[PDB]
């Protein structure tokens, strides 16, 4: 019946292990700026592949895990939720099947879909659609949905282009 | 196994001294700001102390960087701060922001232990911390201390040769 | 067959659509690093090989040629000092120079602009240069940004 | 034995870097002066840089101390300088002076490798360098650099604990 | 208590060890001809990089040590001092922070900044500015400020140029 | 030539074993088909040669 004591230092923000990609997989980051949204209404947005990866080479890689996370303009008072999903027929219904969901209210603001993508093709995500919801009325540009993702290494990017070789 | 354990509740300033990785050094300097209105975002430039001004000195790799900020006690509401390059849209830095400090959160700091590795101090010039306020606040009520690792210059150990 | 990237590094591509061009007259285009690489962390990587080649909307006749050098007064002498030169006239439109920019910061690339020269004018957006720069892979390779953003 | 040997004639700035004895550090700082008339002696006070102002810092043993001074080229005649405590008779410091620098002498410096050992920086405050001039000279034409060993404070190696 | 004797032969001018660059570093020499200067006034001059090294390749090497030295027209009676420094706001003030300074009056006439450059980029020296001062009035061309310097080896000069390879 | 797709011309053969001092005893030539204004053309020699023993280091300071 040992009674181990323990100091519990709060971390300063930004400190942390900050995860690690499993080997053979290259991470890739990009953005999707928001539409203006009316209060309570749940606007939805297409994922758009980066032009870097818009090529039909890499459309058939394999996603490993997605780390959506969400910045804000530095003054939106209300809760603002978001997640990705199917091509849902009712935007509110989409949250009802969300495996995980970002929220302003939960200290950290990060979804991480450890599972429900591994290992679908990268190309199909264009079928998939992010969603978001907000209590406060929010003006355009105000929210910006980062999303990390990674693939198997796009191994054949490395060569330049031919002509004139 | 099931184990008992007992929480440490522990006093301010007790947090143990993080030490910069070996062969390095630290440069703490003040950075006062001004005015800053109701909701708008001030965008003060950063500036190295003159000890760092020597042209030899300017090209050293930065390591880790930190930014805690001591609010004057007499401020209502929330303020936040961030470090990123000169976007024309001053609020927009928070979107691209790597980490941000906040008053209401129990600790006000924003270490960027990645973010700036390998950066030359010379390019740390063209970097501007921003600010934001939930309220109108009196000028010079916020003083973003920050300090960077910068590799120690060979300069500190020697007297100058006497022929000057 | 194709030229492999140097083993320590990783190539990255972009686009740089040019403005409208007057006949005989020439005009600078600034390089602008793509959003990702602009970062202060990032704009201190070393650079090796670099090459550009430029597509044309096919409906344009006449010589056009491009070069890369730092800005100077004439804005039409840079061809004299240019280390290589893209052209439509040669069967290969490409121009490349493995030599000239070994050992350079990408941040240095900001201090130079590319040039064009039609023999006779073409409408805007008709020409689009493609830089294709080699550089050291980012330590940004790493992984996901820590979730406490 | 009789031996041949051959003189080194050697360029300014070639004199090898004296290094302060181990475990120490150096604090170089400027010290401009003013006015200074025909034969009279100005008596400027010395003042530590704010990095040294921290109250922890003020109590460290000094080691060696040096004082070279860069005359602006456009000065006629001779000038000299010295470091000693506030005698009421300002010229009189040269009498008690331990070592003095001089323009006409080929090298302008005045190390005091003894003299100040074990001195606290706090008492280095109440110490005033003097000046003297063989001629009238325009103000701010003489800038006594000096630097002291002072033992390195533990301060430079650590980030502050984040709770501020 | 040995009493060693010793002949002290004066060297003839030009004799001497004449220093040596530390390995991996290639020395490079060049010039900067003077403006006419009025007496007592302290004219200042831009360092201008040689066109050989004006290229943005080698702007980011690392200077090792600079050996300014100064020839004269063979009849300038007065003292003539010089040194390099910052972008100073008062040319006289610049000598007040000179680590070392050339002088006509000290037998040899050579500055050698063993320290305060190692190891800044070669490119930044364009920010730096030489200075000079003279008692006698001096006509143009009369003074010419040599300066040695060296870099890490500009290793990739060695290849020619492509086209047509 | 301008006419060939590559304007370069080079000759690894012709000047092996030659003093640079010998290069003084020769001149380059041009030939427009039709006239062009001055400074429009700029040749670039690019000569290989043995590295100087001037490599050495700093000139002795007693100049």
């Amino acid at each position: 019946a040992r009674v181990q004591p323990v100091i519990v230092e709060p971390l300063a923000a930004g400190q942390g292990k900050a995860i690690k990609a499993i080997a053979g997989y290259s991470i890739s980051k990009w953005e999707a700026s928001s539409d203006a949204i009316t209060a309570k209404a749940t606007n939805a947005m297409s994922i758009t592949l980066p032009h870097e990866l818009s090529s039909e080479k890499n459309k058939e890689l394999k996603v490993g895990r997605v780390l959506l996370w969400l910045g804000l303009l530095p003054s939106v008072a209300g809760r603002i939720k978001a997640c990705v999903a199917e091509k849902q027929a009712q935007a509110e219904a989409a949250f009802q099947v969300a495996l995980a969901v970002a929220d302003s209210s939960k200290e950290v603001v990060a979804a991480m879909y450890t599972d429900a993508f591994r290992g679908a093709t990268l190309g199909d995500l264009l079928n998939l659609q992010i969603y978001l919801y907000a209590s406060e009325a929010v003006p355009a540009k105000a929210v910006v949905v980062h999303l990390e993702v990674e693939h198997v290494r796009p191994t054949f990017d490395d060569f330049f282009t031919p002509v004139y070789r």
